[PDB]
């Protein structure tokens, strides 16, 4: 029987930050958990479900909130590409596939596969760049958002197996949440709020907001901003609720660094004490990466390809070299100009 | 036999529906007319009685589907809904558009006598309607393939059904199914349609001195074109004329207003606002709405141009924080959400007890 509360320090452990989009989720799942429970309700009411929405840069951990929130879930859970879909009558895969997907957790069984949640990465890019249909129909952009519009909302679906009996699964208690990276969707909402003056005189010109960073921009998205971004209403509308993360800072990716519990830093220390030596990095050392990685625009990604190659040297000839009980990392390596100390 | 009269019939459906008497009138009288053909089976009399199959085009959010749902509660012969996205033309992967009376058959329990008077709902028919460049140089499956495929199931055929789908897998003797005495209706949100519409019953003018028309900004809005529709905007649109054709009478909904969604917040058997109650109820909170929340709330969806799914947004964001630390926190029995909640400049009021 967790709780919201509960909920928010279970996903705390592994990522850090987006304190905002870590409500809309946690609330989601408890709301989700009482609705399984009892569906009659005991009142002759019928409880619906509300679709969530993810709008982050990459890099921002979109993804690992689905994937360390699926720990938690107690229910099946399943993950989509978005990019793989295509719209029926075309070679790819039916958008039917995410629901038989569910089922590959849940020993095929349509009991417990009407109780799952299904998680779609990637929505952005199913999108209709000309916001308006072409001289063909579009079967990645257009022809997968109109076949999801009727599957967010009940429509039993038929789930082929892997052998033509199409069992049907209900899928009006599925929980759908989305989440992509919707490049150029900033641009979008500040156009909407920028600037609504003439260029002459006699124009009430209005002063520009200060340089406002990406999350400010995303905080104040509206359906609006989204129809004219490629994505039709009807496809707006089966996800009412909408949050938006924050780009990792230079403070961000520092605690990124050892507060999370898979943190890049904690797996090097077990890895070099599997061979029988301790690995231990400096506070400035940690500061001077974080650094790096938001120079070269490379984001939470790089900061495993940085540390990857301050420590290649030193991993080549870690297990050779013998009578080492410790190794210092300090900043002084993080560039190069000095080997890493080595203690034997 | 006791045949519920229209109006009865009607009744039941405002519960679920608000705000919509043209569609429902119009959904209550073809429901009528087929009970009474029912009974008639036999056709005693020489004029052999057919069919009056319906069209229903409104923007999202309108109760389209919301209809249909409500309705099959009350009709006693097989319903059954399908989505024509999924369907395609014949012989390729997509689902055929003979999978629409397989799916009857199910619900009517592989009666086939049964399956012969049953009703239809195929959601989303606009999306199966020709693209940009009717003459489609290319050859279209998902959408004007549909379309000529649908032509003799709406009409009537006896297509042969695959005896397969949680019946008898191995091939026996295809079952028959004639679709003369199914009562179809096609739904859907014509997207754009409202265009059309304008370029033909409002007039329009280029640039000159004389015999020009301004044609102000300011005229009439999107839901009245929708109200006079004519097959003719439909052909344009992308339907085929022998398609518009097997729907003759036309229903059109209208764009709900500040007042419908007041409405739709309490009225509906299953409203927004009761489930949320519920919903707190569970853990041994109450909630109440004040009347001048419904209001902001109310006027705040007409600008989201989501249709009634806006409601849905707006009170979860208003709520969003209060079911965050509502089981967390003790001694709460009930929450009082008021004007100065939905616009966000006050948290929601609560009282220990
Ligand atoms: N806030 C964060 N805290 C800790 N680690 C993070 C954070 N954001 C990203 N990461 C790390 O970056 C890795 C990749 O990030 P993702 O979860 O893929 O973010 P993303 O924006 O969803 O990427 P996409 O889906 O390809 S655009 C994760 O596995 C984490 O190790
Ligand atoms: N007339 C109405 N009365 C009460 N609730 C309504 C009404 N119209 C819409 N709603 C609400 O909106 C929800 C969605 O209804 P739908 O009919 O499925 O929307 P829709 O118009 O069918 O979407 P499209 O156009 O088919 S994609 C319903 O579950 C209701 O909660
Ligand atoms: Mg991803
Ligand atoms: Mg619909």
């Amino acid at each position: 029987l967790p709780t919201p509360h509960e909920i928010r320090n279970h996903l705390d452990d592994y990522v850090i930050g987006q304190e905002q989009a870590k409500k809309v989720l946690a609330v989601a799942v408890y709301n989700h958990y009482k609705r399984l429970r009892n569906g009659d309700t005991s009142n002759g009411v019928e409880l619906g479900k509300s679709n969530i929405l993810l709008i982050g840069p990459t890099g921002s951990g979109k993804t690992l909130l689905a994937e360390t929130l699926a720990r938690l879930l107690d229910v099946p859970f399943t993950m989509a590409d978005a990019t793989t879909l295509t719209e029926a009558g075309y070679v790819g895969e039916d958008v039917e596939n995410i629901i038989q997907k569910l089922l590959q957790k849940c020993d095929y069984d349509v009991q417990k596969a009407q109780r799952g949640i299904v998680y779609i990465d990637e929505i952005d890019k199913i999108s209709r760049k000309s916001d308006n249909p072409s001289i063909t129909r579009d079967v990645s952009g257009e022809g997968v958002q109109q076949a999801l519009l009727k599957l967010i909302e009940g429509t039993v679906a038929a789930v082929p197996p892997q052998q033509q009996e199409f069992l049907q699964v209900d899928t009006s208690k599925i929980l759908f949440i989305c989440g992509g990276a919707f490049a150029g969707l900033d641009k979008v909402i500040s156009h909407r709020v920028e600037t609504g003056s003439g260029i002459g005189f006699g124009a009430t010109v209005k002063a520009k907001s200060d340089k406002a960073s990406e999350g400010e921009l995303l905080a104040q998205v509206e359906p609006e901003d989204l129809i004219k971004f490629g994505l039709i209403p009807e496809f707006i509308g089966r996800l009412p609720v909408v949050a938006t993360l924050n780009e990792l800072s230079e403070e961000a990716l520092i605690q990124i660094l050892k507060e999370p519990k898979n943190a890049l830093t904690k797996q090097y220390q077990a890895l070099f004490n599997l061979e029988g030596v301790d690995l231990e990095f400096r506070d400035e050392a940690l500061d001077a990466i974080a650094k790096k990685a938001m120079a070269r625009k490379t984001g939470a990604r790089g900061l495993r390809s940085i540390v990857e190659a301050a420590l290649l040297d030193t991993m080549y000839d870690l297990p050779s070299m013998e009578d080492v009980e410790k190794v210092v990392i300090d900043e002084s390596v993080i560039d190069g100009q000095s080997e890493p100390l080595l203690i034997y």
